[PDB]
């Protein structure tokens, strides 16, 4: 029923442009919305990818491999998983694999990859894929993982017991002011409720 | 180490704006962001999103879901109900108000996030994640009443808990539709789990 009439420019910065859109409610009214969507997407499927890093050793508890960095939009502290936005050109497996090493150190292993996802779709046409990646830590390659940070990237990992991922969140965020993301808690709580 | 230094408004709608943050690296550099804000917040959080547990005897649990034409995806998503909190609103409050406008269900609170970020390297945009189990044998779920606000043109999708992530990529494969990213990595989660 419902469909996009127009897309009218409102402000394009470098990154980030606002548009008013106009669309056909399913009444069959005309309405309008105020849309955001990023200035560098080409041909990917969706703009990012965020990693799923399942960090596994022998001996050790599973952990989920996190980021914290400050990111400028919240003015703080955000602690997510790893993710980047994808090169043109770049496929999403790719882009995550890259991303984990560059701001985790570790080198990873695809296991699945999402179709492309809505990060708010109330607010932004913005996607991601999703790609579920494990990491041997048993390799010599993994064994002193460094971040590859890019310019300006600043990243700190954090690397938490997938049996006990929520609680551990929850005490990361009792000890300072921080922000965990929402796919993360997401996937925590479903931890929990499994 | 890191902190906002200014922010310069480049262009403010009814609903959303743009700024230009300026931020402090952390070689003592100082950096620019172009960064998204709803003008809506006064609140914890932005917005609600319920996990809506569906508990139905002799059925297997279900998460109640909802898919919505939305005007910056150009498309349908499938999303956990939510919606932004009201002035004066409590987080669990809008949870179960939105339960029961976007569905019809009528729910019990059975835990709240903290404040989480939707897409932090873009948007300020949080929301509290409420966790809900919905009787669904007791009759005021018999036939549940969905009362959509002016503009809400909202379907439901209840699928099993235990086969979520299968069921959304079929609805994807089929449907045509994008599966919101809090969603599938809940879905993800639960078979990752143990
Ligand atoms: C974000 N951008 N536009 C919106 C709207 N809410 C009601 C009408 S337009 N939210
Ligand atoms: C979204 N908003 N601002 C941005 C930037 N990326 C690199 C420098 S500023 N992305
Ligand atoms: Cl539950
Ligand atoms: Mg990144
Ligand atoms: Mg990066
Ligand atoms: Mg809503
Ligand atoms: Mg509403």
């Amino acid at each position: 029923k419902q469909y996009i009439i127009s897309e009218e420019l409102i402000s394009e910065g470098k990154w980030v442009k606002l548009e008013k859109t106009t669309y056909m409610d399913p009444t069959g009214k005309t309405r309008t919305w105020e849309s955001v969507k990023r200035t560098t997407r080409k041909e990917q499927t969706a703009d990012g990818v965020a990693v799923i890093p399942v960090l596994q050793r022998t001996l050790h508890y599973e952990c989920i491999v996190l980021v914290k960095q400050f990111r400028p939009p919240m003015g703080g502290y955000c602690i997510e998983f790893p993710a980047g936005l994808i090169d043109d050109g770049e496929t999403p497996e790719a882009a995550a694999l890259r991303e984990l090493e560059e701001e985790t150190g570790y080198k990873g292993d695809i296991a699945e990859c999402s179709p492309a996802v809505c990060m708010d779709p109330g607010l932004s046409n913005c996607t991601i894929h999703i790609v579920t990646v494990t990491i041997n830590g048993d390799d010599a390659e993994n064994a002193r993982p460094k971040p590859k940070p890019g310019d300006g990237e600043f990243v700190e990992v954090i690397s938490l017991p997938k049996n006990d991922l929520l609680q551990r969140l929850d005490a990361l965020v009792a000890e300072e002011h921080l922000t965990v993301d929402a796919r993360v808690y997401s996937y925590a709580l479903a931890l929990k409720h499994a």
